[PDB]
């Protein structure tokens, strides 16, 4: 029963389009991509050949297609379907109360420490390149999955191997770290890829905390660097502000009043130091949020 | 849209350390699906990379459908979907078959042209592809006589010891391929193509006489040779494949004879290049 019906298209851009269909009885996700991404298609292909990726804070695939006739290609991912859509959209449209918003953030660090963390018998390490919360999945049960593997890179300790794939394209410049914006990162280096996650899973996290209510008080949904950038920021506009500017999201006052958003703004602070070496790993974010409240 | 992507297994018409090939049906129409075994992933991704990188269309190579990756339980599942040819390999049809001049001539004219499409950049266009695994078992017979190539699984692309040992160049055997320099990697495909072009030529008949199939080499290494055996044959003693008498009282054997030693010279640089083959072999007969 490998027969898929497309129903409606929940997303169209640059990356080509995501349809709703239905598989075997199933809502399932199919994306068809441009062909400007090609190589996103064929890396993530590569990542979800591991078996021990499978994890519940992963979008889950169901198969990988390239099909051609004559001169035309068309490629294709088939995924389980997240009908709450994503982070990003879902944040717009609800505020959070602690309990939401720990369970989607702590659910987002469990998801990137499963990447970063090699398993041994197995998966190697992945560092994901374009974390964001367009990339982050609502499931019913008020966790979170992390999606798109295109510009992933993987690394075995064991066997001392570095995979950074041939991709031209780079990560979303609004969530690019500053070692990305000032092109100074240590691309031979799988910890520089593990550390650029990791700053912008403190963007992520800003973007959550602010649609936690405290007091009766909460922030208005915005991406980060709304207030220092153009609408649709350039590379130059991100680094600007990130590297030139030193600019850094700002904590609104009233989250000092809370317990939870006063160790959230800590735990974001200690994924945004210049300096990469500095930054939280996944698995100390992860162990943090289990311990908050 | 409804995208039907069912195919019916039909009939296994190949097993081996790669997986399995089956003959398949999709909309009423034979395809040849080949099921990857974890032994042979790579050669999956590799072929994969390749035609999402060119998608290749000549006559002479076989026809790219699809790749196909399906998650299962506890394993991944590789497919590649090819065109069908239900005559088989050059080397089943071979055992099975005599030959004609004409027939000889538009098999090998065939492998030559689909081998040039490969070895050749195009600007604008493809890549520089060398095959790396070429042999009689990876050449489909169509019904319209020609030949194409099949295999990609070990191809390397290029823009300006993996294969069958029986078929590894002197180069090869003994480790003085010029890894470095795109070009030795076409020259590896032409000594190889030189030993295909030995295998065909024996089953052309002249004078009411023809030769049994055998593979190269038959005569001097074990059914199943190894490394060391092909090397000291191949590059200690520098044996090459015999040319039968018989072949020299035929003007078509005697030219295919000359062409096939131009692409086992020792050195590398000296070996014919696919396209001097192909206008070769145009002008004979
Ligand atoms: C994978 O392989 C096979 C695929 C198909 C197949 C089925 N539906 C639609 C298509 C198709 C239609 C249209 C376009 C283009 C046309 C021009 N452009 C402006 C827009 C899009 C591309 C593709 C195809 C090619 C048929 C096959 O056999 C008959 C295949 O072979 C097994
Ligand atoms: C990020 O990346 C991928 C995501 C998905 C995916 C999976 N479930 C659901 C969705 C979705 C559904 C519906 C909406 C709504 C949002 C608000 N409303 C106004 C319009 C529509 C949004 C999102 C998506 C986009 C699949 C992918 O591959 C198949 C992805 O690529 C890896
Ligand atoms: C996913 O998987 C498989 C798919 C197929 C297949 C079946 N029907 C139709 C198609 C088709 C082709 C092309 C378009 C175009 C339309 C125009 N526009 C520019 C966007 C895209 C749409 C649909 C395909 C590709 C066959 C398969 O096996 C033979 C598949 O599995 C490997
Ligand atoms: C070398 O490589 C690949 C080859 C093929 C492929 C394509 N058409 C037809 C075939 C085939 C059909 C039928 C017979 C037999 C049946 C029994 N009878 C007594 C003689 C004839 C043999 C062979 C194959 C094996 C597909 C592949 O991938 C999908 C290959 O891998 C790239």
């Amino acid at each position: 029963a490998r027969d898929i019906t497309l129903l409606e298209c929940v997303g169209k851009g640059r990356y080509g389009e995501v349809w709703r269909g239905s598989w075997q009885g199933e809502n399932v996700a199919v994306k068809i991509f441009s062909s400007r991404d090609e190589k996103s298609w064929f890396r993530e292909t590569e990542l979800y050949n591991t078996v021990m990726l499978r994890h519940e804070n992963i979008l889950g695939f169901i198969a990988s297609d390239m099909t051609s006739r004559h001169s035309s290609t068309q490629l294709w991912l088939i995924t389980h379907y997240h009908e709450m859509g994503s982070l990003y959209d879902y944040l717009q449209l609800t505020t959070l109360d602690t309990v939401s918003c720990l369970r989607i953030v702590l659910s987002i660090a469990s998801g990137l420490a499963h990447l970063h963390i090699e398993i041994f018998g197995g998966k190697p390490a992945i560092a994901h390149r374009d974390l964001k919360s367009k990339n982050i999945l609502v499931k019913k049960n008020g966790q979170c999955c992390i999606a798109d593997l295109g510009l992933a890179v993987m690394h075995s300790q064991s066997t001392n191997q570095l995979d950074v794939g041939n991709n031209p394209r780079v990560g979303t410049k609004r969530y690019m770290a500053p070692e990305v914006l000032d092109e100074t990162i240590q691309v031979d280096c799988f910890d520089s890829y593990k550390r650029v996650d990791i700053w912008a899973f403190g963007l992520v996290l800003w973007e959550v905390a602010r649609r936690m209510v405290s007091n009766g008080i909460v922030e208005d949904y915005k991406p980060p660097f709304y207030d220092v950038v153009p609408n649709d920021p350039s590379f130059e506009d991100m680094r600007k502000v990130v590297c030139v500017d030193q600019q850094r999201p700002n904590i609104p006052n009233r989250w000092f009043s809370d317990p939870t958003l006063t160790s959230l703004a800590k735990l974001m602070k200690e994924c945004w130091y210049q300096n990469p070496s500095a930054r939280l790993t996944a698995l100390r974010i992860k162990k943090t949020l289990t311990k908050i409240d």
